[PDB]
């Protein structure tokens, strides 16, 4: 369970692990190698985040663009101005490597082999459905939406060096 942040204005590189917690980051891009477990973000604002994971939960976040490959539906809580896109927008992952130097040619391979999500076909599109569970009114939640094609930020950024966790 690696803990990262708080941090402002510096791009973060989160290596593969079985769980991450990201607290109090602002005004940056966050590039995560696939996490074979849950990712929890709290109190983050104005960040662009690229993450693959088994579960994704966000609390107290505002103006996050989330590029996500998740085995389950992402959950938000006390969040607003959230926009969701696919992990494949991190084009630079494909020119990156694992800690052991392994490289894969597609995002599905990365997510299957490093993320340990076996059913890549069924999960890729989980980012279009978000569970804003405290919004119990009948109408769609106004707190999140899906990024339009032209608003996708297709990052060519290569991973590394890994950001050192604050704790574990």
């Amino acid at each position: 369970g690696n803990v990262y942040g708080p941090s402002t204005g510096t791009d973060l590189f989160i290596s593969h692990s079985k769980g991450v917690f990201i607290n109090g980051c602002a005004d940056c891009a966050i590039y995560c190698l696939p996490i074979a477990g849950s990712a929890f973000l709290s109190n983050c604002t104005n960040c662009r985040v690229y993450v693959a994971c088994h579960q994704l939960r966000l609390k107290g976040c505002t103006n996050l663009d989330m590029y996500v490959w998740c085995a389950s539906t992402p959950i938000i809580e006390e969040c607003d101005a959230m926009r969701f896109g696919p992990y494949r927008c991190w084009v630079g992952l494909l020119s990156s490597c694992t800690e052991d130097g392994k490289t894969y040619a597609t995002h599905a391979e990365w997510v299957s082999r490093v993320g340990e999500i076996e059913d890549t076909a069924r999960t890729e599109q989980n980012y279009v459905k978000v569970d804003d569970f405290q919004w119990v009114k009948k109408r769609a939640s106004p707190h999140w939406c899906v990024l339009a094609r032209e608003e996708e930020r297709a990052s060519t950024t290569v991973f590394g060096p890994a950001t050192l966790p604050s704790s574990s």
